[PDB]
């Protein structure tokens, strides 16, 4: 039963193991993993204690097998249909992207405000685009949403989606949402990421 | 003297105290904050030890103070890249993309975006940098090119890279790299939903 903070690191560990794997490294020390990741080697070690037999020795981690252990935790769900809400910019890009088959996830419908051009039309990639008005009637097994609408619509729209039965939200809107307890929300705030980057550069 | 892990959370606290200060809220709890971010209520308390002091207007100033004239370079004008060239980063815009780069052979090179962002050929990055305040790069090239282009950025004197490729960049220890990896961000959402 992995701890939350450990789980947030899964995809970081996948990334670093992939690259070791690409470079021909069979075996890695927790020190090497820490140094590449820029975290405390003792954190690598408490994390890896949760990753079964492959991680239970503080050293000589098998790079091929753990790379795969990580990919397979992160793909351990059935095929998930996802809706996109906000076919603006950053949404325009996600709207066209087709996730690798292994990921067992796809954007199967898109939404924008009814004055938008794309409503009614359909993408050359295959995805129909409906008005945020048609949201409630247009649900289905979809539980998961990507949200890319402007700061000022964010909360309003998430509330529509939550009321419509959405349990998970990947939000790009740079505003903090307040939603029922049981609703999962994961944020990618671009401005906050640049601010963090810029703060570490300014530590010199 | 902030620890690395408290520092990662700084810009997350700023966005919450902005939100309280619009709702008109005067003070907030280690409780309220931990809830908002889905981190231990404790872990907040210990972060906040390093802030000397919870009044919202004051702390929203402390985080604005600590986080705040920044021009950014964008490298790789494809799907994502062209999306970010139209993306606004700030209210009173403290953060901007001033120029962009793609392969010299790309149709977009030698053009200026509708918002006045010039686009140059990657071969010229040294010229355009030996004069500029630019220390920061957003990297939006195919995964297969990300390392190699990151090596060119660092050579040209870039100190920070926000990368959108899901590929680990091995760069000198002084370079700060931050990842926005959209596929794995969605998998991570998926992971938490299937736990809860
Ligand atoms: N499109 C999405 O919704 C999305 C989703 C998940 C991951 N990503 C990742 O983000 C990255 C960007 O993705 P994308 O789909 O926009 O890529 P893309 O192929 O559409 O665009 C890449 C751009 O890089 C330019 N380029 C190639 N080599 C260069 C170099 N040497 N110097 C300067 N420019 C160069 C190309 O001409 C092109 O304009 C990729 O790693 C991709 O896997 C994107």
């Amino acid at each position: 039963s992995i701890p939350k903070a450990t789980a947030k690191r899964l995809s970081l560990y996948y990334r670093i193991f992939k690259r070791f794997n690409t470079d021909g490294i069979e075996k890695a020390s927790s020190k090497q993993i820490a140094d590449a990741l820029g975290i405390d080697s003792a954190t690598v070690r408490r994390d890896f204690s949760y990753f079964g037999e492959l991680g239970r020795r503080g050293f000589g981690y098998d790079v091929k097998k753990l790379m795969n252990f990580f990919a397979e935790i992160l793909n351990d769900h059935s095929t998930t249909n996802v809706m996109l809400v906000g076919c603006g910019n950053i949404g325009r890009a996600l709207l066209h992207y087709r996730f690798h088959d292994r990921n067992k996830m796809q954007i199967s419908m898109a939404f924008d405000l009814d004055s938008n051009d794309l409503v009614g039309k359909t993408t050359e990639d295959g995805i129909p685009v409906y008005g945020i008005s048609t949201i409630n009637d247009h649900l289905s097994d979809i539980e998961t949403a990507i949200l890319t609408v402007p700061s000022t619509e964010a909360q309003e729209v998430a509330d529509i989606l939550v009321k419509a039965g959405i349990k998970g939200i990947l939000s790009f809107s740079p505003v903090h949402l307040t939603l029922p307890k049981d609703i999962i929300v994961q944020y990618v705030d671009l401005t906050s990421e640049l601010q963090t980057l810029l703060y570490f550069m300014n530590q010199q």
